[PDB]
């Protein structure tokens, strides 16, 4: 029963300052802009430990699975090669990528009937709002 609220379809709705975490991380000008007009759903599953989360779009879609706490490598969707481990911490679905001696962090929290991702690159937070499919 490990994450019962995050399961299940969800869409994006809502964008801020994705564009500038994007160039934070070191995304490039055309991936930037394609990725930028992407509305994904972002499909979340268990099956006994095994979380798998599943983004698509006509960007790129994506496909992780993984076990609380136990790092994986991961191609992201601006196709970054990551080290990424995610935890529950009170809650909020907490991913940290490892890379080329940078760090990313992407919160997931249920908030009333959204579910909310913060992605954190140094001073720079970008807010993205997913409703139910
Ligand atoms: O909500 C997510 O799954 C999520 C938020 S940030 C991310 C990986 O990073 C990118 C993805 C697409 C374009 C550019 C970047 Cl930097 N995934």
């Amino acid at each position: 029963h490990m994450c019962d609220a995050f399961v299940g379809t969800w869409k994006l709705v809502s964008s801020e300052n994705f564009d500038d975490y994007m160039k934070e991380v070191g995304v490039g000008f055309a991936t930037r802009k394609v990725a930028g007009m992407a509305k994904p759903n972002m499909i979340i599953s268990v099956n006994g430990d095994v979380i798998t989360i599943k983004s698509e779009s006509t960007f790129k879609n994506t496909e992780i699975s993984f076990i609380l706490g136990q790092e994986f490598d991961e191609v992201t969707a601006d196709d970054r090669k990551v080290k990424s481990t995610i935890t529950l911490d009170g809650g909020v679905l907490v991913h940290v990528q490892k890379w080329d001696g940078k760090s990313t962090t992407i919160k997931r929290k249920r908030e009333d009937d959204k579910l909310v991702v913060e992605c954190v690159m140094k001073g720079v937070t970008s807010t993205r709002v997913y409703e139910r499919a």
